[PDB]
């Protein structure tokens, strides 16, 4: 119901979000239990924009001040355009500096989402800001004075919005920057979640590595990612979590909609794994923290499988893990969330013979009435002939983790109640399934 954009500071993670209106304040220890702290902004005119600790008082108003660039509309035009707003009681309350924009609007009808970061290097603050299809780099000294330094333009994956940039040090002991955005590739048969390029940021612009995004989900529902540091420690991994939007596939006439606007995803904890040469992919997999939801745990023996195998098994909210190894198959994988009478499942596993992973939705309850967006795909080597799987199932949602997780699927699914089966399942070939474990889960969610 309520999009979260967390962000650790002074011992603690910290997310706001609009109220009607009101600008609320949420604080986690864990990213388990969010505690609402109250009202830090009374009247404001989703929110966009980013939250930074200004640590060694460039802008004047104290060490360790908070001060937040958001997306607002201008007072003339309406026209998108960044404004300031400070904390100096640790970002229990803020005010507005001033009345005007601190990055004016350049007469553009995309102007939004800053993402504001500290270069150390370079002793200054950047901004990526959305705008269009590129993505516009600002700096400034003291964040009240912006200046144009670049633009990256991006290609054939629409719309570009919430830029995140950061820098990770992967397992080879390369740090490598990371620009990332939401995008929207379908025209092309990509995916509309974040895209990113690894590459080279100097202050001033990003190189990429290579021209073409890698995408940190292939599901249908992981939009207006973001990623933040981890505050228990921040080079070697991040956290992320994304929106999973069943309104907008709302297409009728009418306007009315049910009360299930979406649902943010799981966390997960992203690292940079060098995969030879100067190619580097952002590896994904639930957090850690999700085992303290455990309720009891199901194993089971090594498992032969060709066609079908059903599990004696109940499971509705769950982490699956499983190995499994094949030889000349076209496809394996895993019936989910099915019902008694088989008719009703979620499906999870390779197509060896199409080369890729998918998660096929079509035979269970789905948001899409033309049907159209069914079965996510993500490329899978068709000589690969073992696989790792990590599927967290929930009420509304599934999300699957591949291997090490440069690939995961992230989907809405609406499962009756009461189906609650799994059943193995190959086409053309025999598979061995082995150290499959299903987690039971208290649902947070
Ligand atoms: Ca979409
Ligand atoms: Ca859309």
């Amino acid at each position: 119901n309520d999009p979260q954009k967390p962000v650790y500071f002074n011992g603690k993670y910290h997310y706001y979000y609009l109220y009607n209106t009101e600008w609320r304040h949420a604080v986690s220890d864990d990213l388990v239990h969010w505690q609402d702290q109250g009202v830090a902004i009374p009247k404001y005119t989703p929110w966009s924009g980013s939250v930074v600790v200004d640590s060694q008082n460039t802008a004047g108003f104290g060490k360790g001040a908070i001060v937040a660039i958001m997306t607002q509309p201008s007072a003339n035009d309406g026209k998108e355009e960044q404004f300031l707003w400070y904390s100096q009681n640790g970002g229990k309350t803020f005010k507005p500096y001033g009345e005007e924009p601190v990055l004016p609007n350049p007469d553009t009808v995309d102007f939004r989402d800053p993402k504001v970061i500290w270069d150390e290097e370079d002793d200054k603050w950047v901004m990526a800001l959305a705008e269009g299809t590129k993505i516009g780099f600002y700096e400034s000294q003291n964040l009240k004075e912006w200046r144009y330094t670049s633009s990256f333009q991006t290609e054939n994956i629409g719309i570009i919005e919430c830029p995140d940039l950061f820098k990770m040090r992967a397992d080879d002991g390369t740090y490598k920057w990371v620009l990332g955005a939401s995008a929207n590739g379908k025209g092309a048969g990509k995916p509309n979640t974040y895209a990113y390029w690894t590459g080279s940021f100097n202050g001033n612009e990003f190189t990429a590595d290579e021209a073409e995004p890698q995408w940190l989900d292939h599901g249908f529902d992981w939009y207006a990612g973001v990623t933040f540091e981890d505050g228990e420690t921040s080079y070697e991994k991040r956290y992320a979590l994304a929106w999973m939007n069943n309104w907008d596939y709302a297409n009728r006439t009418p306007t009315w909609k049910d009360n299930f606007n979406g649902t943010d995803s799981i966390v997960r904890q992203i690292q940079l794994k060098h995969k030879g040469g100067n190619q580097y992919s952002l590896a994904s997999h639930p957090i850690d923290q999700l085992d303290e939801l455990t309720e009891s745990t199901d194993e089971f023996e090594r498992i032969e499988v060709n066609g079908s195998k059903t599990l004696q098994i109940k499971a509705n909210t769950y982490q699956l893990e499983a190995d499994i190894s094949w030889a000349d198959l076209k496809n394996v994988g895993f019936r989910l969330r099915e019902s008694a009478d088989r008719k009703r499942h979620i499906d999870v596993g390779i197509s060896a013979e199409g080369g890729y992973s998918f998660v096929n939705r079509g035979f269970t309850g789905q948001p899409d009435s033309t049907r159209t967006y069914l079965e996510s795909k993500a490329p899978f080597d068709p000589e690969k002939k073992r696989v790792h799987f990590t599927i967290i199932v929930d009420q509304n949602t599934v999300e699957a983790f591949i291997d090490d997780g440069e690939t995961t699927h992230s989907n809405l699914a609406f499962p009756d109640l009461n189906d609650t089966g799994i059943t193995l399942f190959t086409e053309n070939g025999t598979a061995v399934f082995e150290n499959l474990k299903i987690k039971h889960l208290r649902s947070i969610r």
